[PDB]
């Protein structure tokens, strides 16, 4: 049905909220501290860590010597008379798993864990830069607009495949080949047909994201190359360049932090009875009636820190800023022009110099489901005229050289608003990027 899918998604949100409510009490957090997204991020990672048990499926964590492997934790931020202090907590993974299951009526409710994994992915995509991770692979750093989901853990299942961008899959495939060429046994033994089945699916996953017959036909030859080498790497890079113009279709799910679902459940909002959808107005309505706080570093502009959180909640980092600027009712600027840094607080930072602020995650309209940068057409058309030409590579080039919104009062899309884009401002979030690189 279309209403029972809204009910199963609803009970998932309920579980996340009821979980967050419970942990806010066990850690004896204020209501303000409970709505602090920094505490939400820590509470989120811990439960993911409790079920991950060092598989790097729900998250990735760096090892530390002497740390009991059977316990999880993170920094919890608490305030007294306006001064924040970091406190590191340690909980047994087993107990975290029990609280999560108890909050989900006894079920493992793994879909709720992945839900928070996506949110972490969206936030990282919006906060950090992967230009070094691209350059250290042979890819063009100007493919940043293709890297949705590139921070998802190494062993994320098909869960993350849906939101992984063309650029993310291309690199993943390239990496597999680069150690298939520097280790004989990679495709040998059943340890090899282990990785061949994965190579085939990852190829067909990326094939499915392409929406031109020529792009898919060339992925077929990459898939059915019995031993891929530096030849297939070259054409995967070519496909990535074609994806800057003949963009592929990628999922964009609006996953909000637990500090939003948490208080909403305490309000008495039973998401199972009334329903929920990651697509449409419900995620906008949660944020509009939300109240989330965030720590602020000296000289960080609270308005910009709000934008990057709002953009991560809506998974819009890879959309045109002129379009989102009209929806938000305010200019949503490129990352390079944001006078702020990440939401997470490093271990080295001075906590006495930290302030709080209400995040502005509100929008003026909502949406469902413009020329290209010069940086992107330059990257797309730096093809290897140098060397190999082909069949469908020449056709794809030919195709490349050829190249709703509603008011929140409009609850089910009656009067669509024709948009007004101001062509003055840049369209890509990554134009003149200034942000930290991931890890």
């Amino acid at each position: 049905n279309a209403t029972e899918i809204r009910a199963s998604v609803g009970k998932m949100i309920d579980g996340i909220g009821r979980f967050y409510i419970q942990m806010c009490t066990e850690l004896k957090l204020s209501d303000y501290e409970g709505r602090l997204i920094q505490n939400s991020l820590t509470i989120e990672r811990m439960v993911l860590s409790a079920f991950d048990e060092r598989r790097n499926k729900y998250l990735e964590e760096h090892p530390s010597a002497g740390k009991d492997p059977k316990k999880t934790g993170g920094p919890i931020y608490k305030r007294v008379d306006g001064k924040w202090m970091r406190e590191l907590v340690l909980y047994d993974k087993g107990e975290i798993r029990r609280i999560w299951r108890q909050a989900n009526n006894g079920d493992d409710a793994t879909a709720g864990l992945t839900h928070m994994m996506i949110w972490h992915s969206n936030l990282n995509d919006t906060t950090y830069q992967r230009t070094r991770a691209l350059v250290r692979t042979g890819m063009d750093p100007r493919m940043c607009s293709l890297m949705q989901g590139s921070t998802l853990p190494r062993r994320s299942g098909a869960a993350g495949a849906a939101v992984k961008g063309v650029g993310t899959m291309v690199m993943e495939l390239i990496r597999m080949i680069k150690r298939g060429i520097n280790d004989r046994n990679f495709w040998r033994g059943e340890n090899g047909r282990k990785t061949r089945s994965a190579y085939e699916r990852m190829c067909n996953i990326l094939k499915g994201k392409f929406q031109t017959a020529a792009q898919r036909a060339m992925m077929d030859q990459v898939r059915e190359s019995r031993n891929p080498g530096n030849a297939e790497i070259e054409d995967l890079i070519f496909l990535a360049r074609s994806a800057l113009i003949l963009r592929g279709s990628v999922a964009h799910k609006s996953c909000l932090p637990a500090c939003v679902y948490g208080p909403a459940v305490a309000s008495g909002y039973d998401f199972e009875k009334e329903g929920y959808s990651l697509v449409g107005i419900d995620p906008f309505k949660l944020l509009q009636n939300s109240q989330v706080y965030s720590l602020i570093r000296p000289n960080e502009n609270p308005a910009h820190k709000s934008q990057l959180v709002w953009m991560a909640c809506n998974s819009a980092a890879f959309e045109d800023l002129r379009v989102l600027s009209f929806i938000r009712g305010t200019k949503v600027s490129p990352r390079g022009k944001l006078s702020t840094r990440g939401v997470q607080i490093a271990s080295n930072e001075n906590m006495d110099a930290m302030e709080s602020s209400t995040l502005e995650l509100r929008s003026r309209y909502w949406a469902i489901r413009l020329p290209f940068d010069k940086p992107t057409i330059m990257a797309a058309f730096t093809g290897n005229t140098e060397g190999r030409t082909s069949d469908m590579r020449a056709e794809i080039i030919r195709m490349m050289e050829g190249a709703g919104v509603f008011e929140l009062s409009d609850e089910k899309a009656a009067n669509p608003i024709v948009p007004s884009f101001d062509m003055s401002n840049e369209g890509s979030y990554f134009f003149g990027d200034n942000a930290e690189e991931y890890d």
